[PDB]
RNA sequence: CUACUCAUAU
């Protein structure tokens, strides 16, 4: 990285989620992971502040939310979305947020089932979190 | 064994 600038800046982008392509797919899941344990890993090795809501954010289930008590959003009537946040001089702040946005572009091109272990893997591990994981079964065992 | 993940925030 180059020296610092005069002053502390700060800056942001905004980039909607493509699924319009991935009608079927979970980019809040795949980006936030396990309780949000992904989002907490992007932060800080980009440095760059993580958000992400959209009508993914519904609370239609008419008992849940899904997204932690009360929010801010609005009406939440906006699609799928991701936000990155930077702060650093002006020979720097640019440097991380280039860098933070190319971990999410990455992230809004999954794979179809089978073929993305990315997410499998974090499926197995939500659930020991949650107590609900199964060994599954096969024919003709032993 | 692909358990569907909710972290942040004007």
């Amino acid at each position: 990285l180059p020296e610092p600038a005069g002053d502390m800046i700060s800056i942001t982008e905004k980039i909607y989620v493509p699924k319009n392509e991935y009608p079927d797919y979970n980019f809040v899941g795949r980006i936030l992971g396990p309780r949000g344990m992904t989002a907490k890993q992007l932060e800080q090795d980009t440095g760059c502040k993580i958000m992400v809501r959209g009508k993914g954010s519904m609370r239609d289930k008419s008992k849940e939310s899904a997204h932690r008590g009360k929010a801010n959003w609005e009406h939440l009537e906006d699609d799928l979305h991701v936000l990155v946040q930077c702060e650093d001089t002006e020979n720097r702040v640019h440097i991380k947020l280039q860098a933070a946005l190319e971990q999410v572009k990455k992230l809004l091109i999954p794979a179809p089932e089978g073929t993305d272990e990315l997410k499998r893997k974090q499926l197995m591990e939500l659930a020991i979190i949650n107590g609900t994981y199964r060994p599954m079964k096969s024919p003709n065992p032993a």
